[PDB]
């Protein structure tokens, strides 16, 4: 299940940033690779990469 994570604090890192999500405060990253800790791999409508739970507020993965 991919969650929708309302990212409340992110930078603009391309897939060249060891493949990171280029997204921003207030945006939405749909994590297609989930975990328990919050260090998952995210996909934001065309951006693929990985980031932590530290600065995201996410809706569920069953939705």
């Amino acid at each position: 299940g991919p969650i929708y994570a309302r990212v409340i604090q992110k930078r603009v890192p391309n897939a060249y940033d060891k493949t990171a999500l280029a997204l921003e405060v207030g945006e939405l990253v749909k994590v297609t690779k989930i975990n328990v800790s919050g260090q998952w791999e995210g996909e934001c409508n065309g951006k693929r990469g990985h980031f932590p739970f530290t600065h995201v507020r996410l809706l569920d993965q069953q939705n």
